[PDB]
């Protein structure tokens, strides 16, 4: 495809000149379920773009000839899960303590409880809330503390052992790449005949646009200039709009309908700028940052980062020893109000964690290079909007980047540490340096993030003499573009209320224990829509799965659910549909969605009954096998726990918050 240079400038003349192209189909795609498109699709945008002054997104000059742009439409209405789902919750409710209160509070999750799909024509309104005033940078003393909080994690990352090198260009062909290369969509090459990124053909593809990074280095270091296309060549993102059971919300009487969530989809030639780049220093993150969220997981040990902290600020106790209380941030749209301050100094600190230090002087300016358009396709992003045209797009950060996880999450956690470093410079007596020497001790152990989801404990901001104001860590994300609901950013020293990515966590006698509320489960059941019933079945299974048997009401409503589906999930076939199901499992459980852990996860699921024995297994820590043999000592406790004594111990122990919400 060969683009097109449209005559005018202005978003509304831009608008206009688009009309002219309507109804033109994706040319991949035949039937009613097929992409058109529909200029009219921008009108809110663009509208809603004339009255800013620097809006984050524009229309773009050049257009193809044809969309990228898929079709779809609206899903199964069939739930089948909810008609078993009321009927076991009557039989468990009667068990518990408020048998009325309890059918009362999990109708609301039931009836509110949907699905969204990738459908164009539902997916357009989502894009209104990435249009909004840019934030190319910020002031002076917000631009002080944030260059002070970098150092606070420059200096925890190398406590924490950071020794993470730049790759050679070695490891740019074509098999080493797939070392570092997972299993995605293929973006703009889904058009050549391909369905996954580690198509062979692609690797190639992606190792070309590696190495041709080389010669314009070569160049770079002779004090030549570099090739054009180094600050020019830009990708195309198209979007989407995920599959996943989402909530309605009754707003003002009726019941509105879930909007779906964005999703990007990277050419593959970004992820692999990406993962040549930053990949060791994710996976090193991953595995040793106390504040790095992203890789956790509810069982299998993979919850270590969000009990260390709940152990250390509870110290046995079921409210904290001390005031301290914990911090739980709301934050709105995190992805559609990630701005371009924030990007820089996030994916600038990432790069200074990898040691140049190694590399020739060819090498370092091939690196500088890759690392320019790297930074520049992070911060200003080619998108096909669902209307079908192309739109400029200033930095955002939605699902679907190799970055969303990386950057969102040393994002949040910078601004946590920036704003406190802020705090104590003006309220206190402390310097710049003074602030950020005390909360690189301080923070280990305290702070966690995973993208907008946000934990950590007061003592952060013991350890500058000051206690959490929740007003004045809204105005210091308010100078980011972020709006922290302080009404919803729970404050609390109960355990109860203590929660990280929908996770709770309950004291038992011998230990901690991992769970999730009640309402998840309900409004996910009530949405699931009609699969094939083995697939349906497999589904309140890995949902068994997801809850390890903790909860021995949730336990008791899904076997219900689960006997009542009367199909054999022996020798079950991998359906597409099944393959989902046991893929998600596989992250969650294993962090692979590899080969080795979907049959672990599928040999699991496809047994004649899963007892809540196995599903305790799920709780002791492990690094194939998805249960083991072994309880922990706070598993055994919950194994002999009935529905009555559950209910009376976190009625005794104040726990009874990790129920609801």
């Amino acid at each position: 495809a060969r683009a097109f240079r449209l005559k005018s400038y202005a978003d509304g003349d831009l608008l206009r000149e688009l009309r002219q192209f309507d109804g033109a189909k994706n040319a991949s795609e035949l039937g009613p379920r097929a992409f058109v498109r529909d200029s009219h699709r921008l009108d809110a945008a663009v509208e809603k773009a004339s009255k800013l002054t620097d809006p984050t997104f524009h229309i773009s000059q050049y257009q193809l000839p044809h969309p990228y742009s898929f079709g779809g439409g609206p899903p199964n209405p069939e739930r089948p899960l909810t008609a078993p789902l009321i009927s076991a919750i009557n039989k468990v409710s009667q068990r518990t303590r408020d048998p009325v209160g309890y059918r009362k509070r999990a109708k609301e999750s039931i009836d509110l409880g949907d699905f969204t799909t990738h459908d164009p024509d539902t997916l357009h309104p989502r894009f209104l809330e990435y249009v909004h005033e840019r934030t190319r940078s910020v002031d002076g003393p917000t631009d002080d503390a944030m260059r002070a909080a970098q150092t606070v994690f420059a200096r925890l990352w190398r406590r924490k052992g950071c020794k993470v090198k730049a790759r050679s260009l070695s490891d740019a062909q074509p098999d080493n790449l797939l070392a570092i290369i997972k299993k995605g969509s293929p973006g703009e090459y889904r058009s050549l005949g391909a369905e996954d990124r580690r198509d062979p053909r692609l690797i190639a593809t992606m190792s070309s646009s590696l190495l041709r990074y080389a010669s314009a280095g070569v160049q770079v270091a002779r004090g030549r200039p570099p090739p054009g296309w180094v600050d020019t060549t830009t990708q195309v993102t198209l979007t989407f709009g995920k599959r996943e059971p989402k909530a309605a919300k009754i707003v003002d009487g009726v019941r509105q309908a879930p909007v779906p969530r964005f999703i990007f989809n990277l050419s593959p030639v970004n992820y692999a700028l990406a993962s040549f780049l930053h990949y060791d220093i994710s996976h090193f993150l991953m595995d040793n940052d106390p504040t790095h969220g992203p890789g956790f997981g509810p069982g299998r040990g993979r919850a270590r980062k969000f009990m260390d902290l709940v152990e250390r600020a509870f110290d046995g106790r079921f409210s904290t020893p001390d005031g301290a209380r914990l911090i739980m941030s709301d934050i709105t749209k995190w992805d559609a109000n990630m701005c371009e301050a924030l990007i820089k100094y996030s994916i600038d600190l990432l790069e200074d964690a990898v040691d140049k230090s190694a590399l020739s002087p060819e090498g370092l300016a091939t690196r500088g290079l890759m690392y320019r358009v790297a930074r520049r396709q992070l911060l200003e992003k080619l998108v096909e909007h669902p209307a079908g045209y192309f739109v400029k797009l200033y930095g955002c950060m939605p699902s679907g980047s190799f970055y969303t996880s990386l950057v969102n999450t040393t994002g949040n956690n910078l601004l946590v540490i920036g704003h406190a470093i802020a705090r104590a410079v003006e309220e206190t007596s402390l310097t710049h340096h003074g602030a950020a020497e005390l909360l690189a001790d301080a923070v280990d152990g305290t702070l966690i993030s995973y993208g907008d989801n946000q934990l950590f404990s007061e003592h952060l901001f013991s350890v500058l003499g000051l206690a959490y104001d929740p007003e004045k860590h809204a105005e210091f994300l308010a100078r980011f573009g972020m709006k922290l609901k302080v009404d919803e950013t729970e404050v609390t020293v109960k355990l109860g209320r203590v929660r990280f990515c929908s996770r709770s966590l309950v004291r038992t006698p011998h230990g901690l224990l991992i769970t999730r509320s009640h309402n998840s489960l309900f409004a996910k059941l009530a949405g699931r829509p009609r699969h094939d019933p083995v697939v349906d079945k497999l589904y309140v299974r890995a949902m068994m799965v997801d809850h390890m048997g903790t909860d021995p009401i949730v336990y008791a409503i899904l076997n219900e659910i689960d006997r009542s589906l009367n199909v054999s999930l022996e020798a079950a076939g991998l359906t597409d549909a099944a393959k989902k199901v046991l893929e998600d499992t596989a992250q969650s459980m294993f962090g692979n969605r590899e080969q080795d852990a979907l049959l672990a996860v599928y040999r699991a699921l496809s047994e004649t009954v899963i007892d809540r024995r196995a599903l305790l297994s799920l709780h002791t820590p492990r690094d194939m096998h998805l249960f083991t043999g072994e309880l922990t000592p706070a598993a055994q406790w919950a194994y002999e726990c009935t529905v009555e004594k559950w209910c009376q111990y976190l009625h005794d122990t104040d726990q009874e918050g990790v129920m609801f919400d």
